[PDB]
């Protein structure tokens, strides 16, 4: 599993008030807040989140993907691809 163009991201989130800092739609990063944790994480726009903290969310719906990101803090391992 995890083949090809995968760019793992580590988000280190202090708590829930420190939101990701990137706008995602359906798992695809649409925008990134510069200076935010996501930038520090290595998140880039035009990337598709394929996994979050050990669960492949690439087949996970919008809500779920967002709900999961919204509640996860600490060292967060995501796997992103160039949305291809």
């Amino acid at each position: 599993e995890t083949m090809g163009n995968v760019t793992t991201v580590l988000i280190r989130r202090p708590d829930l008030r420190y939101q990701l800092g990137f706008s995602v739609q359906n798992g695809i990063i649409c925008s990134l807040m510069r200076g935010g944790i996501a930038e520090r994480g290595g998140v880039r726009v035009g990337h598709r989140i394929i996994e979050i903290n050990g669960q492949s969310v690439v087949a996970t719906p919008h809500e779920k993907i967002v709900h999961i990101l919204s509640n996860a803090v600490g060292e967060i391992h995501m796997k992103t691809m160039p949305a291809a």
